[PDB]
């Protein structure tokens, strides 16, 4: 119930789990991939604690969702085919905006960046919900304008029909020239699946990723909860291509 | 859909399973009258389970029906859930035409160890349940066969309830269960499930229940029911079959 | 050095929490036993090859063969080269680490009491040596609390060697009735690799060592503490063949 | 006890092997170079295992003999050990009976994808390779032939050294070996061993060394080496058969 007994609460199920030593590897893997999976073996939050976050995001889903299909000229015309919850409409969510808060799960998540996790972040992007429900439905090729992200994965479809996270680490967004698919012929895609329950702890601004488009009608819902880096601070934004809060953004072209 | 589903099936086991690995599954089935397919030993591939899911989802949504009661022939244990019968769930292709694969009944005879026959009472190859209230539950039973593959299709989180509980190397007397007096004499075994794992019980043995559900939740599993040889030609008794008829003899108010 | 302790903190800091140092001090009372391997680390590597040097040194220098009958514990037998704690505690190195207020600290949170480097002389270390087939530290208990052994060199878990034990027992001296107990309760059997260690509740934990099967090596160092309840007891028995294979207890095959 | 280990062998492999997991093997060989028989995947009984042990452990101590040597076909790498040569192990009924097993040769064949022909050079049917010294060492070489099955029969703690590492996807040439330069070119995969593996190894394009003992340890292995199509009626060249003639003209002192 009150936000001092989850985190109280969250503290405790995490140092039942983790040690320093252990967290340290986990900060390896980060660094390599771009990308930690937190799954049955390694959870990150209580399982009731994500039951109460994903009821919320059905409920958000139900009342707020709303169908984007663009494709984005800041990340060389990629696609993005999916219904979305604008931030500000999760943001009433006292569960979730304090959860993206927390000193517990800020703290133990900074073991794994080595680095302060900050929430200031632009109030059109702290959250979003994503909700893909129709064949080819995908998160097209992209970089983060923020270094960090929460990803819960809420629903995911069987492996067989797509939804699998791809991306390639140690790279960086230049919005005038993404040279996206120069760059997949330059380096070796990884390919992480996921299963309903998964989060993932992901360094946005220095991986390029997609979703795999589903390849038949199937549900894949997630909330992203972003976060900045120092580096992150006083840089301004630019793009014009706030397209999932703005549908009507400059660099989004319509299907 | 077809015959595909075998041939891939069986691609899907040999993938993972082998002679020596399913001795091991063997004994411990032996041991605790239960072996859990879960994440990481997993049973059917994740497309086949999603496609049975739906079906029962649909079957649910169809079918679905309220049982209160306690059941006399096993100590006025409660039943408290919503049912869909085994007649509907045969109406499914893809459920019918799976409980009887030679490939899905071969791998796991493996497990058991003797012949999984799939000749049981029309009224129990196939059960659907699913709890969805505080306090629901399926109480301290045996059942009829011997075998039971159990899909736990939506599970609440641990702390809600809903685990089964497993007394392994009992037997059932429907005049004289001492269901209470046998929890006195014998440790319990709590077995968690998490959604979309399997598991098989050895159910007329296994003293079981599912510990009920600590508020409001979902727990839906899908029930398919296999004979031994020891049951068949032996005839049904106690007049108690309250899934199929909730106003069995043995059923009582509460 | 005179670092270890530090060493040591730092080292055990980055493995353990309270919680999880909560959940080892339920098994230890379960079992009487829980086992520091490849997952659960109890000191460095540096510390370890130190020691096991150490060890090495004190074998070579000083074995003693014992081959008896101890009539306190069933006539069970002893059949293993042994190095007496005067000897073992004149290396500074394994006399300062098992008074060691940083290792003593950590495991009192696995023990749940105050563990005391006060224990009688002849009885602060031991180490024993199996290097024969039918070499066995047979059923017995301690007469302290508290042991943390070092399993040095352990054979391969086919050629014997394990540790088997039988908790919430006790030591009867006048009527150990081993059998008999092993008749009414289960045996949990312990495989050990070499480098790791385990802390033993020596006094309620009936245990043995399963007998080499053909002629291998098997060396553990043995660290005895003292809890609260062993203090001031008077050492009875005429049974402490390890320092002297005389005693009256022994029974020689 | 000659046709028993043959048949004793292949229900060992039947009740650990399906087609479809030895095609993974495949897959890991053809990537790797290399394929590991561990606690998880063996590949022999541990009686078996213990029977060949024993019988190099019988030779080495009858046969063995020191080698120091730079080789001139791998870039003067060293060879730092000590060795049991093709002959002397020969005389072993057991080891030579097993290296020509039509079950063991099958069953590997799965792996490589092709027939694995028992048709190589009298002087390298077999080694023993025995390293007890600190930089004791098997320096950076390939194979004549396509395949060795390696016993790791006894190895090391990962922290003295003993590791075998490999490049897969190489070739030899003596004239011009260029091993610096090909690991400044391609990533390193590193092989730890444990006692009681074994491994199968592509020799003839998987570049490889044991990394040296770090301090006084020991580390003993068997090569049963075999041909595949492509070596059948090859010249050997080079003069480098340091293992069986140390005074072989391509081998230079330290
Ligand atoms: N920059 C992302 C949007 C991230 C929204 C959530 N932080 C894209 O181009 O799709
Ligand atoms: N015998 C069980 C019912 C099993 C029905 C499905 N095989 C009970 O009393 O609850
Ligand atoms: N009481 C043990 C000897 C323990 C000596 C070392 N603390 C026995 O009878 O074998
Ligand atoms: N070609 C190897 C010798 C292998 C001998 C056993 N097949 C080397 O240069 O060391
Ligand atoms: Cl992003
Ligand atoms: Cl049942
Ligand atoms: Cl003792
Ligand atoms: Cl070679
Ligand atoms: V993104
Ligand atoms: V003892
Ligand atoms: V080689």
């Amino acid at each position: 119930m009150n936000v001092e007994q989850i985190d109280e609460n969250l503290a405790k199920f995490l140092a039942e789990r983790y040690t320093p030593e252990s967290v340290a590897q986990l900060a390896d893997r980060f660094h390599r991939f771009g990308f930690v999976k937190f799954d049955a073996a390694n959870r990150l939050v209580p399982d009731e604690l994500q039951t109460a976050v994903r009821e919320e995001c059905d409920l958000l889903i139900e009342q707020h969702k709303e169908r984007r299909n663009l494709l984005l000229s800041t990340t060389g015309n990629t696609p993005r085919r999916m219904s979305v919850v604008k931030s500000e409409e999760i943001e009433k969510s006292e569960l979730i905006s304090t959860l993206s808060r927390s000193e517990v799960l800020l703290g133990f998540l900074a073991g794994i960046t080595r680095e302060e996790i900050i929430p200031e972040v632009s109030s059109d992007e702290r959250y979003l919900i994503t909700h893909q429900e129709f064949k080819s439905d995908t998160h097209g090729w992209h970089w983060g304008d923020y270094s960090f992200a929460l990803i819960w994965a809420l629903r995911m479809p069987p492996i067989e029909h797509g939804g699998m996270l791809q991306a390639v680490p140690h790279t960086h967004w230049d919005k005038s020239n993404p040279r996206i698919n120069q760059t997949l012929c330059e380096r070796e895609i990884n390919t992480h699946g996921l299963e309903s329950g998964d989060l993932y702890l992901l360094r946005t601004d220095t991986t390029l990723h997609r979703t795999v488009p589903l390849s038949e009608d199937s549900t894949r819902t997630i909330l992203n909860m972003t976060w900045a880096a120092k580096r992150d601070l006083e840089k301004d934004l630019v793009g014009n291509d706030r397209w999932w809060e703005n549908p009507e953004a400059e660099a989004a072209r319509a299907v």
